[PDB]
């Protein structure tokens, strides 16, 4: 079934520029078939840059997941040709390394406060820091240290960040941890990441924490 449009980032491959033809319009929408700008959805906001030099503003899916790329420039376009893909590329891998930080801290949260004794409630991140809400009895502070040394170590290591789908289905694992149905872009490898730059914890409500993090 093609009818979805095809998707690159998925593929990512760290591939910057793309090209693709194009679809129908709206009144800033522009679907297409071929893309490498991540559209939204999974708390990794969509990446950003130009198309035809244009600016890019928004990027998400409709029910059928097609990825609409909101640009300045609707009266630039036609409808139905080919184009030129360009997109921030730091503001992109600089994602990565934070999403792929994310399921890192969730592998470290859980040799430290060890899996099941805490739960993940809340995530989502920024363009800089990223967000893990949890709900675990005993304040984290007690905790940040063992967690911030657990992850650099990790980092050091490094590992490959494998991904795979099984169907309609897309799965994603940090060397042998854990295996996590995330569905974003990330990093080929965790050493790719670098060690936090800062740790901060906080208390969201109803007896929930929210760790923050912060890479170098
Ligand atoms: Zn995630």
């Amino acid at each position: 079934m093609i009818n979805m449009t095809r998707k690159l980032y998925y593929e990512d491959a760290y591939l910057k520029e793309a090209k693709g033809r194009v679809l129908e319009i709206r009144d800033n929408a522009i679907l297409l078939d071929q893309t490498i700008f991540y559209p939204t959805g999974g708390g990794q906001p969509h990446d950003r840059g130009t198309i035809n030099g244009v600016e890019v503003l928004d990027v998400y899916k409709d029910e059928e997941g097609n990825v609409w790329h909101v640009v300045k420039e609707p009266e630039k376009f036609k409808v139905g040709d080919e184009v030129e893909l360009k997109i921030d590329w730091d503001y992109r891998y600089k994602l990565m390394r934070i999403h792929t930080g994310l399921h890192l801290l969730e592998h470290v949260l859980n040799e430290v406060l060890g899996e099941g004794n805490w739960q993940l409630v809340g995530s989502g991140m920024s363009v800089e820091k990223g967000r893990y809400d949890i709900a675990y009895p005993e304040n984290l502070n007690k905790y940040k240290e063992q967690i911030i040394s657990l992850f650099n170590k990790y980092v050091d290591e490094g590992g490959e960040v494998k991904i795979w789908w099984e169907g309609d289905r897309r799965y994603t694992q940090i060397r042998d941890f854990e295996v996590i149905p995330c569905g974003g872009t990330h990093v080929k490898d965790i050493k790719e990441i670098g060690h936090i730059k800062k740790l901060k914890r906080s208390s969201i409500g109803r007896g929930k924490q929210r760790l923050e993090m912060w890479l170098e």
